[PDB]
């Protein structure tokens, strides 16, 4: 039985094991996926011990995404641009291959929703957080991106990095260009925008999801009469499927688990 | 001899008489076309007399477009949207019919250039009161339009009005959505330069103005920037006159060949 794990701090909160084991059961894979708490100082050496032990790969969450990427021997264009990775794969020789599966999970979910038509204008609220891991694949799907953040320095540096891949610009959250947006993506944790701005959007995607209830962002949209909305639960299951495909060579059907899970929560 | 004219002030610079008489000759129409200088105050009463003595129709330029439109009995969708007209026709009954051919002159020319694909993204610079006549025909040709001006006040009013007819929005000169534009139109009349970063977003460039022999400043800027796919608006001028002709006469003259003929021997 091949072992896999999600590494983080904290970790009890994770849904990856839940997702990944279901994906495995669904495709008759002889594997298991567990949750591993990484020590803030000792992670890297725990991680390497975990691989010597015989693990085949793992997901990485806060706060070691950047550190785990630094352990990779080989890495994807996605991981490179994000300077972080959420997925590691141990190759047969013993090399570690790193990829960042966030963005492609997002594009998949948006494609499911038919919210990723080429040449759209997307307003993204919030930088860093989950957005830098997501910009490259959005850009490659020909999305024209406006990146807004409360602190300008953050968006600007992010825009400079991704500029060679498409039309992307940095703006201050209070200085958002008064143009039509096909899609507004909320990255921010735990908003910061005036409502008319949101009334420039045709669609609203929160990279957050809440169990049962709506997220604060989605609640805001709905109270503004903006109904064409979605949370990011689909993005979460999609990322997981992509890491799974990289590890196993089999794309599990993305929808079904998303649904059973959708159903279970509500 | 059916009489037609162009009414303006000033009017001595109009090429209408030259274009129309050529159009009439090529289609064998027994008609004449003269330039008439309208008095800044008595225009209206002059136009009515003029029709009263038998004129069958005319063209209108500054500053009478809006005033001519308000005299009509009958009018087209193009006239109503620009709240002005460049073409009047006296119907058999006695009704005055107003139309505005400039936008259709524009689409016709763009067809000749093959710069008019359905669902294209078109950036229009300096769109205002003088050129709102091109908006409807562009929208009706399924063009996606962005209006940029130093306003986004007056132009946002434009966007609102043309919203029921297609995709059009107004933006600040610095809030131009970042994307490839298949067509960039200079609507600014000379009465300056654009960020080169704006211009590099376009694949084709059309100046609604034209100049005798040389290039216009907008076109010269484009060439200097390396942007080689360019056109002035001479074709629009001839095309819109052909459309006025067609309304008055019932035969669509040969725009493409009066145009090329007129470029060969131009200046």
């Amino acid at each position: 039985m091949d072992l896999y794990a999600v590494w983080g701090n904290p970790i009890a909160q994770s849904k990856s094991p839940l997702i990944q084991n279901k994906l495995a059961a669904q495709t008759h894979q002889t594997m298991e996926y567990i949750a591993k708490l990484g020590d803030l100082d000792a992670f890297e050496q725990q991680l390497l011990a975990f691989f010597e032990e015989g693990a085949k790969g793992c997901n990485i969450t806060s706060p070691f995404k950047e550190r785990a990427y630094q352990l990779a021997d080989e890495y994807s264009q996605r991981a490179k641009l994000a300077e972080a990775c959420n997925t590691l794969k141990k190759l047969d020789d013993g090399k570690l291959y790193a990829d960042n599966t966030d963005g492609i999970g997002l594009v998949t979910d948006l494609q499911r929703l038919n919210w990723l038509r080429p040449n759209q204008h997307v307003l993204i609220l919030g930088a860093g957080g989950a957005t830098k891991g997501v910009l490259l694949p959005l850009l490659q799907a020909q999305q024209n991106i406006v990146l807004a953040n409360r602190t300008f320095s953050k968006t600007k540096e992010l825009a400079e990095r991704f500029q060679p891949y498409g039309n992307i610009q940095a703006v201050s959250m209070d200085s958002i260009p008064l143009q039509t947006y096909d899609l507004v993506i909320n990255a921010t944790s735990a908003a910061s925008v005036d409502a008319e701005i949101l009334k420039l959007g045709s669609a609203f995607y929160d990279m957050q999801y809440a169990k049962g209830t709506d997220t604060p962002f989605i609640a805001l949209c709905k109270s503004l009469g903006l109904t064409n909305v979605s949370d990011g639960f689909g993005m979460l299951v999609a990322q997981a499927a992509h890491s799974f495909h990289l590890w196993r060579g089999v794309m599990p059907d993305f929808v079904s688990v998303y649904e059973q899970l959708k159903k279970a929560m509500l």
